[PDB]
């Protein structure tokens, strides 16, 4: 298989079920080498967020730079942007180094509306792909929470319209120019799964002719490593998925 | 096999082939479930460190909090300390939790002689195993370099006597209360290659009876990782070794 290089720029989680360490197994399991770039810090566990310690802007821009200007990205999963000027200095970069296949997961159960609204307007136009659930499309597109089919599909089409290239609606449905294509957990250990879809996704694209056939292994994936998280030992809280458990 | 978890307290590369990036890699390769407590964080590249941002003692600590409050660890790694408070921050919580199988790798090439006091009379008491070369040997004993065999084998032995429960003097050679023991590269692409190798010895010393077997089985995979090296297309500078050359 050809070589690729993976990007995450997000959050980290010490206890590795989540954040870049949980983007970085996801590369290093679906076989990708990984890069990182942090945009904050996080005391995180288990059991809970217990503080957040931020980053300047300004050396996320740094890191951008230390990477794009050296290492080739083929791909790149953005996960938590926390503030107004790191979506800034992210769109910025994007746009510069001509980054491909953009994988934007929604982190912002939060961001200020200051921060959203520079995430709609410079950052949107420049994802591939992005991955909300419902709440979190709503808030993306300020609307009320879709009550029924018609109303998330709208919101999925709103999205596109908006910049994006395809979205992938969590409820699952993805969108794209073409069209929609519609596609169980049985553990208490999902720490982490929203940031390692996102992270597989991004990985899996470049060996795919579609979104549609990426989005399809990447959740056949998912639910495998799902399905192993009991077997793992970590935490006295909710656990993480077992990212390798194809190899060990 | 028995899951182990396996912890790194070290610095940041986000082009992924040094600090825990590397250290995560390699656990995720030699099957543990891998955990990070980030103590600097630094733009770094494969041409080289374009610039060091340090973080709050303090959040190392909240750090170290959020992991050994949650998740049993059975192995750890150290590498970039930076100063004196995160060193002892770091031996603090090692004390504490009664931190076993620590592997301490010698980033210093740098530390404040205040930060490396601290080192020595703090954290090297709670080692299991260091590996530091010729130059960090001296800087750790405050001792010329070593000129031959002897003075070398002297330095071993005394960094015993200073707390380490073994010692892997990188020309190598592993010191034991028992006894000494004696253990090419054919590449450019060596950056990482000390941090994969001290992660290695981590994650490998559970699954062995003694450092002697450990020592030997880790050497034989790093061997593996920089002979494939050069089949990863990552950076204009010096690459990374091949974490992964046993999967993809």
């Amino acid at each position: 298989m050809q070589r690729i290089n993976a990007l995450t720029i997000a959050g980290t989680d010490p206890s590795g079920g989540a954040g870049i360490q949980a983007d970085l197994k996801t590369f290093s399991a679906l076989g990708a080498y990984g890069c990182s770039v942090i945009t904050a810090l996080v005391a995180e566990n288990t059991c809970g967020v217990q503080s957040v310690y931020r980053i300047e802007p300004d050396f996320v821009a740094a890191q951008l730079d230390s990477v794009f200007s050296d290492v080739r990205i083929d791909t790149t999963k953005i996960g938590m942007l926390a503030e107004t000027d790191i979506v800034e200095a992210v769109a910025e970069r994007l746009q510069r180094h001509h980054v491909r296949n953009v994988v934007l997961d929604t982190v912002m159960l939060l961001l200020s509306p200051s921060a959203i609204e520079t995430l709609r307007v410079r950052l949107l136009p420049q994802v591939s792909l992005i991955t909300p659930n419902l709440p979190e499309a709503a808030a993306l597109l300020d609307a009320p929470h879709a009550r029924t089919e018609q109303e998330m599909l709208a919101q999925g089409r709103a999205l596109l319209a908006m910049g994006c290239e395809a979205v992938l609606m969590k409820g699952d449905w993805l969108f794209t120019r073409e069209g929609e294509q519609r596609f169980r957990v049985n553990t208490k250990n999902t720490h982490g799964t929203g940031c390692t879809l996102s992270a597989a996704l991004a990985a899996l694209r470049p060996r795919h002719r579609s979104w549609g056939e990426t989005v399809n292994e990447a959740k056949a994936w998912l639910s495998a490593a799902l399905a192993q998280a009991d077997t793992l030992e970590v935490g006295k809280g909710i656990g993480p998925v077992h990212h390798f458990h194809a190899w060990w």
